[PDB]
């Protein structure tokens, strides 16, 4: 029983960081086989961080520009290339502690864990969702950058993210493993601002019926509701419409407590109407929308109270 | 900038996680040198659960009757013992991953981390608060007997909680890697229920201050207030009373944001008294409670916006 934001456990990513300096600028590294993975940023002076040619600044960088060190082990680079905003630095180990691994792209609404580094040491894990605006709203410092998140999936680690910058509104923005970044974003130096955001309806969803299962059950009512109906109540309070197939991904969990997607969707919109009332769900007051329909099952119990 | 429920990295702690089988009763170890420790609990059949005498169930066992799984590996156990409501199984391998550790006990409001743990394989890391009743407020389902909590100061595992039992609240009970319970709770499978619990107020303003140095003031005011006149609110609401020592723990955010520790319960009193009104801080609509002075020391920057 319970409902927490749960992380994948952060040891088998550990093993990977490393801190990778040019010149007098630094940052985080992913350390997977001989490769060494960064933002390409890092070979940025102060002054050519407001507007970089990065593959200007790269011909001009040689291999010995590049420290690499894992731990108090200098790494030696043999080579280096760039790929899209992701900085491949070649070096001569292959990471003992190199487990299983994809390079994969989270689509929004999805979540990750998170392994907060600095210097290449990591300080903490926690859980993030992919906003549809394509920012996550993390908690990170100066010298995060580098920072990969991650999901696991038997002993395979999926690295999905890779941390870059914070925003003025104080979200963060970064790319997948590929060097290809999340949302209308790039790396320079200037202001940028996100879009509006929306709530991830399906989402709200399985954080209720994980209520459920959980025990609660007095934001449940007896009405009924169409898809069409529903999504003309979302877009007044800006949620993401729900479709007929985000309805299916919902299906596993209306099995296991029998109650119908769409009379979970009528009890969504009564609680977008008269709010809560000083009455929680699962110990919170607002409608929590980072928990996937995966994360539930992961999570709560297969037998509902 | 951001502000996150964050758990230690969990790496250190995963490569002690051990399987532990006695008959047919199994659970999670943890492997620390040459010695596993696990609930007592283990050596209890089905029928011994409801009202054992474990003294006398232990003499009854020997060595070979405990089968300690690590991974695929299987240790044999040369020696055992009991300490409280600890097994302690001496078995003939040193754990090589045996990071440098310590033994200790938290009080009431702190907070750790939870490795949740089922047939000895970690699933999940997350953080936890120590209620006032001695109850934790974790995600944890059958099989996860054994999980251990812990906080981590420079290379250094601070364990401090052992998962035994769920209660009938949904609440979780343990005990200190010594076998000595926390709160007032037995390792019998009768039905046991927690006392009242109570808000941990020094958490609270913590948590008002992360929020002033990540920028939101709203909540804040021009009134002050004495100790005690804010006990006497506090204590209509079921709040810890604050110490005149609580306050002084307080100190560093109260000088990094300039706001005197009576403004900041000010405010607190003032939001006790009115709600929130749809507003939120943090992305919170409650007060939060889970996260302690050092946690927000942790996470926030040392300036403030
Ligand atoms: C606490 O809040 C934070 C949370 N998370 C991350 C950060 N954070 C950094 O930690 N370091 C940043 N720059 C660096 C400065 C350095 C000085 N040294 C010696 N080494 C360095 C390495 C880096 Cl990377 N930056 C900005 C940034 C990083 C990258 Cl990759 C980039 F491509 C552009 C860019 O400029 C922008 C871009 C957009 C924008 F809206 C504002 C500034 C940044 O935002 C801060
Ligand atoms: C999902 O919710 C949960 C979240 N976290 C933990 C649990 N959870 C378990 O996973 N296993 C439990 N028993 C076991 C049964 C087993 C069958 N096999 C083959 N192996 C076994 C090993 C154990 Cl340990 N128990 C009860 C419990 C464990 C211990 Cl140590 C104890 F000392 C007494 C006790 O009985 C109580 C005590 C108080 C109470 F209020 C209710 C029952 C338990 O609560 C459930």
């Amino acid at each position: 029983s319970g409902f927490r934001k749960m992380a994948f456990p952060s040891g088998k990513v550990e093993g990977c960081m490393v801190q990778v300096t040019c010149g007098t600028t630094t940052l985080n590294g992913l350390w997977l086989d001989d490769v060494v993975y960064c933002p390409r940023h890092v070979i940025c002076t102060s002054e050519d961080m407001l507007n970089p040619n990065y593959e200007d600044l790269l011909i001009r960088k040689s291999n010995h520009n590049f420290l690499v060190q894992a731990g108090n082990v200098q790494l030696r680079v043999i080579g280096h290339s760039m790929q899209n905003c992701v900085l491949k630095l070649k070096v001569d180990t292959a990471n003992p502690k190199t487990p299983k691994y994809k390079f994969v792209r989270i689509q929004p609404g999805q979540t990750f864990s998170v392994l907060a580094c600095y210097n290449g040491s990591p300080s903490g894990v926690y859980q993030c969702a992919m906003r549809p605006n394509f920012t996550i709203k993390g908690s990170f410092l100066n010298g995060s950058c580098g920072s990969v998140g991650f999901n696991i999936d038997y002993d395979c680690v999926s690295f999905c993210y890779m941390h870059h910058m914070e925003l003025p509104t104080g979200v963060h923005a970064g790319t997948d493993l590929e060097g290809n970044f999340y949302g209308p974003f790039v790396d320079r130096q200037t202001a940028q601002a996100a879009g509006t955001d929306t709530t991830i309806t399906v989402n709200v969803l399985a954080w209720l019926y994980a209520a459920v299962i959980n025990g609660d059950r007095w934001f449940l009512n007896r009405f009924t509701t169409t898809l069409n109906d529903f999504n003309l109540v979302a877009m007044k309070y800006n949620y993401e419409p729900l479709t007929q197939d985000h309805v299916d991904i919902l299906g596993p969990l209306s099995a296991q407590t029998g109650i119908a997607v769409l009379d979970m969707c009528a009890s969504l919109k009564e609680l977008l109407q008269n709010g809560m009332n000083g009455r929680t769900i699962l110990g919170s007051a607002l409608l929590e929308d980072e928990f996937t329909p995966f994360d539930v099952v992961r999570q709560c119990s297969g037998v509902t109270f």
